[PDB]
Formats: structure tokens, C-alpha cells, sequence
């Protein structure tokens, strides 16, 4: 039921919380938002880079892009939704904004967990446990929890940032549970590792230590199983699918849109690769009347978007009963009339831009920074009483798997500079 | 009408006695040894440490001089072989031989760039406007009109030619090049003044300081280069081995400067084909270009083939107003006549809206404003009251008639390397 799809649940509540005895100005859907923006965490992305280290192309701007476009899609299926089960409004007090701000809040968010330098950093922290000297707690571990080291996900590290219980903050931020399942893209955990080619599980959303947490949020959203064995596996919550839409959309649209600004492609390539996608709705003259690049470019960067977030919207409603009951098997930009573009703008971005010598570079680097913080780290955790182990604690962070994980966690969540400063620090140069 | 045994002479500044060519030692030819003292010399090496207008550490002055020595050396052995058929009497009586015009064109095109200060010219532009509005304005007054537009139009070309020919306490006559070759060199038979008197190429600068004009009068003199003016205000038509210089250094800058913009980024590589292909298309071959894996190697390429077209036709332009030349009434560059001028045009335009107009260079050109001002500040006030304790030891540190001082203070700003250059501003501003 969309009812219970829809919960205001916090973690730690004894009380079921009814929509229809909320607060207007203080609804939770919209204060999980709140909470998001004035986070650590979240302040923590205006120093941290997307690709291009410009300084004016962030993960902050990417996850506000991110979430304005999701609002937008959560707006327009909230309303057809609540057109198609009116008892939603009517009985039980659910109202569209409420949907744009639960894929707003977890839109927002999506980034949270991410390490630095992207994918490379993923994989630099992955290689460390598998060949590096991670590899010797392997025998320590069950066998799920050694994969989470081994194949860690910034995914499943957004859900643990949200949610980490602190000394005097149990429970992280408290999103309600129906942000926290329209988080969740990989509602899976870290093994089985990829059983089949749906794109749910491609990879995972949480980690061991957060196992229990989403037990708890499955359950109250009444999320379908995907398994009956001890390897637990859920239909994403429908809204999950508006969230990787409005993620989906802004890294194909603007990371082109990044390219041509920054010199990476050529801008003779901006309207061959955009004219399926605006063709209808281009002001031509207008487009022609624009004097700067930056201009024009933003211009079909707009159009574009407008395109593929109605195409979104009916997506989602064609097969919204296949999604409610778990058998969607793909994305919804997946079902895109405009797939072949979309394709040939992400491939022409991955050969110009993210195989450019200098996203190349800043890869390599990041290997050994984040592999170096990783031993100091590791070696700290080993032989404590040591001197250097008491100053590498204090410089860096003042069961063995818990402790694992969680220097990935802050190794992960460190900003792009004060990773470089202390790896710099512990190799002595500046 | 000019004479070529008067335009190839042998003679060196302060020469008592004639030097035949017959009566040369082929292995130690004045012409050739002309190319050696270049090489060997302290502002030919300096080229080393001196930037074009990218900054990538391999797009040298010193680079662009060796191409266009060579390309004009092709020029002047190909027109000098055709010369030697025309009037055989060079050969039968006077000993010439053919690669001796490709030694000459060779060894004033190695040096045509060696006096130009760094920064393009923005650089010589720095240097004007300090003397047309900065603190050089101040002596305006104290020079003639003609020593004035010398420093407010301030000229590599100019300087290069005094860096070649300029007396020192030992070293009298500078390299002492061969009058042939300073003939060759000199693009801009003309004073500062008047300025631009008509639209010829040969009016459109000037080629020597009034601190020269008596050294390049005996050049032409004994040249033979035929006055164009006798109003007081001195200048000759062109030395006719100096087009072949110009057109090496005009085929090497239009060809190398979009070569190199494709190779750094600047220049998407898809016009490099569109461009050229008629510049190449009756010389490729196809098979081989389709092999070639790497940009930088198909670029090349059609660089190297379309410098050979290039080569060709002026060659044949040369041959064909060999005689308008001769009698200084050819109006144009060789290059103004080519066949292919759609074409080198659309490449000079991409190539200043892609590389002279990129940030990168703009950058580099203001902060050059900077660099000179202050160095040509530093030396002005330091001629200016070299009694007080600090210009004296501006003077141990960048230089240990008031006309004669400014123009030199401008030569040695002009042939400072931008190591020394900036290291010295630096040092003047504390940083
Ligand atoms: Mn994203
Ligand atoms: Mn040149």
C-alpha cells in the first residue's frame, strides 16, 4: 500500500505518526530536508569535487541540481497519483507537495557517502582490503561483512552517514522512513554479489552495520522481499526510481553541459547532441541571440531537462502497478524514447571528459591518498600503544569489523583538502 | 636597376679590400660562416629560455627560428639554382654557386626573431606605450622626432639588427655578417619616420634605429639597393633574397601556428583536414594518413606537406616578379600572391581566435606589460639620478648621449630571457 510506502516513522519511535495530525509547517518529509542542508556532512560537499577540480563544479551543486530536479518529479507523480488513489487525500491526508519532498530530501542526499575522486576512490578503498594490507583481517570477517570492505559502496556509505547512531545523537539525522526508502536504490546487502542484471542489483544500499536499520525500515514501508534466505533483499520504494531519474538526468545533462563550458568538447558538438532532445521546444532565434557559450549552452541544458522530467513523469505512471509490485526491472530513463541520445551524450562525456589527462591524473592521485590514509589508519587500529599510532589517532580520529567499517566511513567522508593536507602530512611532503 | 653582384656581397663592416667570390675558400664560404656566428652567439642561445606565445616548454623562439632557417634555406637554394640559369655569367665569371643564396636566406632567417623583446608584440608594445604615455614620456623634448618613434614605435625587427651589427670595446661590426646577408635580413628598408608612407609591405614597419642608420647606409651602398626615397628621410627598396626570408617565416607561422593549436586542445582537430586539403591533396598519400594512430602524427604530416606546397609556389612567385623585384616595384609579399590565400587566411583567422585570443595568452601579454615597464622604469631612474644609493645598486644589478642610453636600455630589456627578466622584476618588487 502507498500508505504505508509513506511513512512519517523516525527511528526509535514507540507511536505510529498519522499524515493527517501532522503539523503543515512542520511536516517531516519537509524538516528531513532541513535537516539535510544544515548537516556536516552536507556543508562538508562544498569541498569536495565532482570530476573537475574548477572549484565551480561541486558535489553541492550537483546534489541541490540533483534535488531540485527531484522535487519537480515528485511533484508532478504526486499529483497523478493522488488523481489515481484519491482515498490517499481524501482519508488519509496525503497531499503532492508531500511527494516532491521525499524525493527532494533523498535526492539531496544521494551523494552524501561518497569518497573522494568518484569511482577510483571507491575501487582505491575496495584494493586495499582485497590485495593490500587490508587483506589480512579476511579471515576475521564473515564472509558479508569482509565483501562490504572489499566492494565498498558510497551508496550503502550515504545510508550509514544518515543514520549512524553518536554518543548523545542516536539515530543520525532521523529521516523519516519513507525518505530513507526513496534513498535506497540497492536495497540489498553486500552479498549476494550482483544476482541478476536488474538494476536494483547492480549493487548495494547498506553495509552490515546498518543491516538491522533497514530490517526496521522495510518492514514499517512494507517493502516486497526479493529473498526468504538469510541474504536479505527488498523491491525498491517506488519513489527510489524519481530519485536515480533526477540523478540519471542532471549527470548526462550537465556533465556535458561541464564539458563544453570547460573546453572538453568542442561546443560545435552542442546542438547535434541536444537537437532530439529540444527540438520542439527550442527558441531558435533566440538560441542564436545568446552572445556567450555559457549562455546558449544552459539554455538547452533547461530545455532538455524540461524534456526528459515530463518523459519521467509518464514513464513512472505507465508502469506504476509493475513498480508497486516489485517487478519493474529497469530504470525509468531506461524506457527514454530519447535512450540513443542519451547514450551518445554519456559516451561522448566519458571519452572527453572523464578520460581527459587530467581527470586521469587527479585518479591515479587519489589512489595513493586514499590507500595511504588507509594503512596509517589500519596500522593504527593493529598496534595502538605505539607513539606514531597515538599521533596518527589524534590527527586523524579523536568489534574489528565495526572498526573497520567505520575508518572507511571517515577516510570516505573526509573533504578533498583535508584528505590531500593530512596524506601530505604523513609522507612528510609540504 | 639593382645588380645581383652587388646584392651578394661578402663585404664585413670595416672591410679595406674587395672579396671575390672566386677567390673564397669553399669549406670556410663568408655565407655559410655567417650561419655559425648566429648559432655560436650569446643572444641566439638566449632563444633558449625565450616563450612563444604558449607556454608549454616546447614551443620555443629558439625552435621557430631553426624551421624557418631551414624552410628558407630550401628557398634560396631552389631560387638561387634558377638565378644561376637565368644570368649564367654569376657562375661563368663571378664563382657563384647555387647554395650560396641558401646560405644567405638561411642565416638571416635563423636570426630574423633575435631581437624582439619576449611577450610577442605586446612586448614591443610595452615598450612604446612606456615611452609614449608611462615615465618615459618625459624625454620627448630631448630627441628628435625620428629617435622619439624609435622608442614610442619600438621594433624587433629594428633591434634585431643592432643586437647583429652592434661595435663593442673588442668586437667591433657585432657578428659581422656578410652586407649579402644583413641585406637579406633587413625586411624594412626605411627610418622610424615617415610612418607608413604607403600600403607596401616594406613601409608597414621600419628595419633600423637612427643609432644604426649610418651602418645600414653603407650596407646599402654597397648593395647597390636602389633609393626610394632622397627626401631626407632615407630608404631602399628591399634586398630581393629579403622576400624569401619573409615568406619562409610567413609559410612557417601560418602552417606550425595551427599545428601546434591542434596539438595543444585549442583548435578542434577536425578542421586540421579541412583547412589544408588543398594545400596537400595533389602530394598525400591517402593510405599512409589513414595509418597514422596518433594526432600529433597526421597533423604533422599535412604540416609537412603543406609546407612543401608553400615552398613550391613561392619559389615559381619569386621567379615569375624577378625582375619587378630587382627594380623595387613589386608591391607584395610572396605570399600575397599565392593561390591558396582563401585558404591561409581561414588558417591565420582560426588560429588568432583559437590561440592569439585565448585567456591563456591574453594573460601572458598584460602581465608582460608589467614585467617591461617596471624593468625600463628602474633603468630610466637609474640613468635619471644615478647618484642616489638605491639606483646604484639598480645599476650593479641590470647593467653593471641620452638617445644612445634609451636605446640601449631598450635593446638589453628587449633581449633579456624571461628567466632573467622575471627573476629581476621579481626581485625589484620584494617578491
Ligand atoms: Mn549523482
Ligand atoms: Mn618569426
Amino acid at each position: 500500500n502507498w500508505e504505508h510506502l509513506l511513512s512519517l516513522k523516525r527511528q526509535g519511535d514507540t507511536a505510529k505518526r498519522l499524515r493527517i495530525e501532522q503539523d503543515d509547517t512542520r511536516l517531516g518529509f519537509e524538516v528531513d530536508y532541513d535537516r539535510i542542508i544544515f548537516s556536516a556532512p552536507f556543508r562538508s560537499l562544498q569541498d569536495k569535487t565532482q570530476v573537475i577540480t574548477d572549484f565551480v563544479h561541486t558535489r553541492l551543486t550537483h546534489s541541490l541540481e540533483v534535488s531540485v530536479v527531484g522535487r519537480s518529479l515528485g511533484r508532478m507523480v504526486g499529483k497523478k497519483l493522488l488523481e489515481k488513489y484519491p482515498h490517499l487525500e481524501q482519508v488519509y491526508g496525503y497531499k503532492f507537495n508531500d511527494f516532491g519532498a521525499i524525493v527532494a530530501a533523498a535526492a539531496l542526499a544521494h551523494d552524501i557517502g561518497n569518497p573522494p575522486f568518484g569511482h577510483s576512490g571507491e575501487k582505491a578503498i575496495g584494493e586495499f582490503f582485497k590485495n593490500g594490507y587490508g587483506k589480512r583481517y579476511k579471515d576475521s570477517l564473515t564472509a558479508k561483512e569482509y565483501q562490504d570492505l572489499i566492494k565498498f559502496e558510497g551508496n550503502a556509505n550515504g545510508f550509514k552517514v544518515l543514520s549512524q547512531s553518536k554518543p548523545g545523537a542516536q539515530g543520525g539525522l532521523r529521516l523519516s522512513y519513507a525518505t530513507l526508502g526513496a534513498f535506497m536504490k540497492y536495497p540489498k546487502e553486500s552479498l549476494p554479489h550482483k544476482p541478476s542484471d536488474h538494476i536494483a542489483d547492480k549493487k548495494y544500499g547498506f553495509f552490515q552495520s546498518e543491516r538491522a536499520l533497514f530490517e526496521d525500515v522495510a518492514q514499517e514501508l512494507g517493502l516486497l522481499k526479493r529473498s526468504t534466505t538469510d541474504d536479505v533483499s527488498w523491491s525498491r520504494h517506488p519513489l527510489a526510481y524519481l530519485v536515480e531519474a533526477a540523478d540519471d538526468i542532471c549527470y548526462t545533462i550537465i556533465d556535458f553541459e561541464d564539458g563544453i563550458n570547460l573546453g572538453l568538447i568542442p561546443e560545435e558538438y552542442a546542438l547535434e547532441y541536444m537537437v532530439k532532445l529540444v527540438g520542439q521546444t527550442i527558441d531558435r532565434n533566440k538560441y542564436n541571440a545568446l552572445q556567450e557559450t555559457s549562455d546558449r549552452v544552459s539554455y538547452l541544458r533547461a530545455l532538455a531537462i524540461g524534456t526528459l522530467i515530463n518523459e519521467s513523469v509518464d514513464t513512472f505512471m505507465k508502469y506504476e502497478e509493475e513498480i508497486l509490485a516489485g517487478t519493474f526491472d529497469q530504470s525509468l530513463i531506461d524506457k527514454s524514447n530519447y535512450q540513443a541520445q542519451i547514450t551518445d551524450i554519456i559516451n561522448l562525456s566519458i571519452e572527453r571528459i572523464y578520460n581527459s589527462r587530467e581527470v586521469i591524473e587527479k585518479e591515479i592521485a587519489g589512489y595513493e591518498i586514499l590507500s595511504t590514509l588507509l594503512e596509517a589508519r589500519c596500522r593504527a587500529l593493529d598496534n595502538n600503544d605505539t607513539h606514531y599510532n597515538q599521533l596518527i589517532q589524534q590527527l586523524l580520529a579523536p568489534s574489528l569489523y565495526e572498526n573497520l567499517i567505520q575508518i572507511c566511513a571517515e577516510v570516505s567522508t573526509m573533504t578533498d583538502g583535508k584528505a590531500l593536507r593530512n596524506y601530505k602530512k604523513i609522507k612528510g611532503l609540504d
